[PDB]
């Protein structure tokens, strides 16, 4: 089987799984009919199965490419959904395993069936009790060799339906480089920015989804729901996605605050596969030479954060990913005005503390120890989860904070207080975030590298 | 006071007290006569003792600058010691302060007397049991406003006496920029290359120390004591050091195998303030894709030596120095270049486990985990030490290890064993060290940059 | 089948393997041919499996005896290796089973090849790139109901290579008794006092292997190169044997300082199972009453060497051998000259602190909790690696160190360097360890006590 053969096939099969399961649960809502066990036993309510098979023998297998790959020979499979969401990424990924390895692909009815939430299109059901417990006691409920992908079928419907609610977004939207803050000041800073590239016809970006619902794009009549207030009430982590053509724009999450809500975000757009993630965000700085306003490029993390210490010990290195680390420190070479080396002067590259005590403050004396053995430049409450969740999903990540105040110096300022100096540059940093993707973008596939593979890294990206 | 007129005070002072204290034992060994506590109170043998002091108020303070600043207002003192040793060091030190800063200097005597045995420069005498009892009776022994540099003067002395007698060499011809080798083959590919230095007229390179005593000038007859076979019965981590007139040659350490070795070396190389150090040595490869005589270039370290675990806990972030990477990275291009090829298949950027275990073999399944948690990518058993001590020393450090067999892909050959392709990488691999150091060198001053800094970070580099 | 027989079955079988794999090596190399999967199925490449089985019927089983016993009924396997040199070993073994059990062996081709380094006599192989990878590709490498000994035959190969890389020795002149020490010094006393013994025709030393290759017997032209000076260069952990007719004499292996190679050299040792491994080295002296030169009889140890935290707790107690205590003690009775109660004076029974830390001087406030705590006498940095790889291995074990220094009351000194009172007292030390040998190896088998075995005790010593 080919590539583009295999992908009509999951889309069918796939097709076919959801509308029978729908059809199902109709005719138990209207009639009170169940569906007969044979059937379903034959891949009714199934997802498509993907298989990819590989001999092991290759004259030259690329050894140098980060994704892609196969430790060894044997069978590669995984349940799949939502094929044309994935179209893209499906097909890519399936022509390298097939050319550049010569693999044996395959499509065929797995043995998960497809839990009916996920089938549910417009709103959700609202039978009453013994509805409900009919439903979720005859029809495929959520329960609690070698894997093709990072994700199977159902993590990736669950998470995208936890990517939806969070975002106030359809996961089509999403674009393959991310921004994540902790500011809504951010967030229209960045839609006034999109709106304007929109309306440029040499921009790329043609279309701006917002939190909430709107769609803007070069004619819309007065763009101003933009940035629906309702948004913040209705949606913990609003998303806003300027779209291009080619599905290349740039995704911006505001996370709001707290390793939670990072920890959270990560776990879920994870299975968009993301080619970057950034963190764009205010943080303390600690050294007394450090000016409000001065940014901080994170080397290295102090996890304080404690929400991701059972799945990845804190003895556990995460490392700096080299290319992101330039693209960051370019962009504010060239963003920050001053093309050279007066950057040391404005930007210091050190070793972030990321907490999940926002009154870190009351603590200091108990803190002071760590902060000072790990030569900690500033402190945050994000950076190292998203760190961290890249490193763990396999998705570039780097952070580049924006000093809001100096904690330990007198100058405790909180976001949204006067403070000009930080607030004058937030536009600025944005700038920073977004330029540092541009390069990003630009430096093609050469992106990924192989500092977040494992031993058992899945042939998929 | 000023630079040059301290740095005479301090010559005069020292050569007073180390002069004062050879007489005082002299006259208890010949005539049994002790000194007088009354001289001693007076600073007789006393270390001199150096203070800089800064009003606070200086125009445009360096702001920037990784070393020679000071984070207060204040007087900052310390004892010194050698400082003939020292004199570059200090001079070039107080200069910055002297200038940049205007700060009052001031030597006279301190109230810490010099451990009479750092003041016999001949080993041991005869002395029976009443004489030394008597020694160490009545005479300085070693007994277990703000710091003004890293380490006080007893502290030196014990690092310099150390220093000698593990390396077999003298503390004046340790050079500025050091290499690290856990394999003697390293020391022979080493002296034959500086061997071949000296004699070319162009080369900086004019003498080398041999672990021993042997002084290689240009003009020796029959340089084969260059590496005496006594050395490496009598000295434990024998050093040679290819001295240029100007004193920034480069100094090679084989520090044999184990965590051990690598934190004792640093623990005294440490005080002699190097410019920066590097562990050039072989490595198990872990990856199934690296190949024999691959190189591997550290940017995390997975700590498993345990040495270092009290005085830094493993969850305090080791990073990597940016220019050093630079530096290693650019040498693999240089030196290993082959047109027709990315660097990227010779060398691999990833995470170094360091153990202490030599057979961790024998304990493959405990330990896996880990290996995959932490995307081990090579392992070996110096690197996080040495790393570790760097960043504990600030002195900047770098790992570039030599893929030597592969462990879990039936390769586990042993450093003696035959080994075509590793043995055949060591004279490559000692250049691509020594290309770092020139790259690094050349960077100047540029070398150190701030993240290695601490909050009370010592006004001296 | 009967001891002798399955003995020469062993041998058969064995021989047959490493014959078969050495041909198929050959024609792969030669002509590129491989072996028959069907042949290896059969057995090919296989090391010989020995089982011995037990009814758990007899009148009167030997409930008092250390080794050479059975838990339970049934039967005990394992792969052997090296028959040959294993013969007496096997044989006593055997035997014992035999008998006082009346147990059925058999001997058998098992389920595991032996890996092609293992048979390769020579130097190991130095093929090119594709040769080596079509060698591990196509033929046995060492990869990463209940048990007759303590080890298997990969793991006895494995550790076999070790012992000779490391030790410069051949595995077949290693003696029973084993003394281990951390200073070259004491090699050249052992190895002069070993020479002396073979001139003496009453002596029953008649031969003495050295670390490099040298073997020295009675008519030896200039036994000078007895320590040769590459050996140190060449070896990690030099050995010296002084051989016997019946293989009754005394190996020293200078495993160096550091609790890795204490670790590392047992771990291999241990396959060759001695009857007693002796801790003779330098240490520090604690207690301000002793004085250097002073001895230091073990009987319990404070772990802070952390190479074996994994696989043996802190909290497991390592208890002293009785036996081997009463040996190291009367030597020190006999060979300090004055016995009765005046070697109270001399030599001081507590407990002994094995650190990893060689500068634990620079953390002593930090330390001396526990130091006083566990009411610690010495320190020294392989100690407790020794005794708890003794216990582990069921090694009888023992310490006798001597005071080379006081860290605690001024005498900070080192081992290597001008020592007057330490180096006086180096000959007398090795002394009172080879009597505590001699007084062992009299004690016959009355050696061996039960305070080693576990509940799983294996029926092999």
């Amino acid at each position: 089987l080919t590539p583009a053969q295999a992908l009509d096939k999951l889309d069918a099969l796939y097709e076919q799984s959801v509308v029978a399961l729908r059809n199902a649960i109709g005719n138990y809502i209207t009639s009170g009919e169940l569906p007969d066990e044979n059937a379903r036993k034959q891949g009714l309510f199934v997802y498509p199965s993907l298989t990819v098979t590989w001999d092991g023998s290759t004259t030259n297998p690329p050894k140098t490419r980060a994704f892609g790959r196969f430790t060894h020979a044997g069978s590669y499979t995984t349940t799949i959904t939502r094929p044309t969401l994935f179209r893209s990424y499906l097909n890519e990924q399936l022509t390298l395993l097939y050319q550049d390895y010569g693999a044996h692909i395959s499509v065929q009815p797995s043995q998960h069936e497809i839990p009916y939430p996920y089938v549910i299109d417009g709103s959700e059901l609202t039978l009453d009790r013994s509805m409900s417990a009919g439903l979720t006691r005859y029809f495929p409920t959520t329960e609690l060799f070698s894997p093709l992908s990072h994700f199977d079928a159902r993590r990736v419907d669950f998470s995208l339906a936890r990517l939806r609610h969070y975002t106030g977004t359809p996961v089509e939207h999403f674009q393959p480089f991310v921004l994540f803050t902790n500011y809504t000041r951010y967030v229209d800073e960045f839609v006034r920015w999109g709106c304007s590239q929109i309306l440029d016809p040499d921009s790329p970006y043609i279309a701006l989804s917002c939190a909430g619902g709107n769609w803007i794009t070069a004619e819309t009549e007065a763009p101003e729901e933009a940035i629906s207030d309702l948004a913040w009430k209705k949606h913990q982590m609003p998303a806003w996605h300027l779209i291009t053509a080619d599905g290349q724009g740039i995704t911006l999450v505001n996370i709001g605050v707290g390793p939670s809500n990072a920890k959270t975000i990560c776990d879920h757009l994870a299975v968009l596969r993301p080619d970057v993630w950034l963190m764009i965000g205010h943080c303390g700085g600690l050294r007394e030479s450090q000016a409000i306003g001065d940014y901080v490029l994170a080397h290295a993390y102090l996890r304080d954060d404690h929400v991701l210490d059972a799945v990845l010990p804190p003895d556990i290195p995460i490392p700096s990913i080299a290319e992101v680390q330039r693209a960051l420190y370019d962009a504010t070479k060239l963003v920050s005005g001053r093309p050279g080396e007066e950057v040391k002067q404005r930007l210091r590259t050190g070793t972030v503390v990321t907490t999940d005590d926002r009154n870190w403050e009351l603590r200091y004396s108990a803190s002071a120890l760590r902060f000072n053995l790990s030569r900690a430049v500033a402190i945050d409450m994000e950076s190292a989860t998203i760190a961290a969740q890249g490193y763990r999903f396999r998705v570039p990540y780097g952070t580049l904070l924006c000093v809001s105040d100096k904690p330990l110096h007198g100058e405790i300022k909180l976001p949204g207080q006067a403070n000009r100096f930080y607030e004058g540059a937030i536009s600025e940093h944005l700038q920073i975030g977004i330029r540092a993707i541009d390069l990003l973008r630009a430096e093609g596939d050469r992106l990924h590298s192989r500092k977040l593979r494992t031993f058992n890294e899945p042939p998929f990206r």
